[PDB]
């Protein structure tokens, strides 16, 4: 149904909210929820672990079957799979992990995957333990994505910092 509510409008197509992406998926029933994935789709921590646990491991079982037959994704790439009980589809997107020395330049390619979907509920790519500067990740999102993106950032201080920085 895509019933998003309580978001701050940053640009004509980018919205942000201080919220857990899992709770937003349950409330919104979006057509697409984005997972902040790794190349072998191992959903142990961060956003991926939170989405997988909310599907009672159904996401991991599906992802393991996909990987066994197709092999790993590339950094900056994506994969559409079932959204299970959270969404119609899950778009698994691999942002670069700069704490593991991956190229930050690939974050544009990661967000470019969103342009295949009219509307998406998504997290901030490459932020948290992936190590990118969260203000830079929001700028790449705004400059790259042309479709409607609703960003859920589950940290009040980080949310207030991104909004404040964007309004400068
Ligand atoms: C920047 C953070 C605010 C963001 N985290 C989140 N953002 C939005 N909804 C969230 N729910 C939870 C949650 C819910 N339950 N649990 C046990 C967790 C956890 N962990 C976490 C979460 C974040 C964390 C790690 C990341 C990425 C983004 N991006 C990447 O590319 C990979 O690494």
């Amino acid at each position: 149904v895509n019933s998003f509510s309580g978001y701050l409008k940053l640009t004509d197509n980018v919205y942000i909210k201080n919220a857990d992406i899992v709770e937003e998926a349950k409330k919104v029933k979006p057509t697409v929820v984005v997972n902040a994935a790794n190349v072998y789709l191992k959903h142990g921590g961060g956003v991926a672990g939170a989405l997988n646990k909310a599907t009672n491991n159904a996401m991991q079982v599906e992802s393991d079957d996909y990987i066994a037959t197709n092999g790993p994704l590339k950094v900056g790439g994506s994969c559409v799979l079932s959204g299970h009980n959270l969404a119609k589809h899950c778009l698994h997107v691999v942002g670069p992990n700069v704490n593991k020395g991956e190229d930050i330049q690939l974050l544009k390619s990661a967000y470019e995957n969103f342009n295949q979907h009219e509307v998406l509920l998504a997290p901030l790519l490459s932020a948290g333990i992936f190590g990118a500067d969260p203000i830079h990740s929001l700028r790449v999102c705004v400059d790259t994505v042309r479709t409607n993106v609703y960003l859920a950032v589950f940290d009040k201080n980080l949310y207030d910092k991104l909004v404040s920085s964007f309004l400068e």
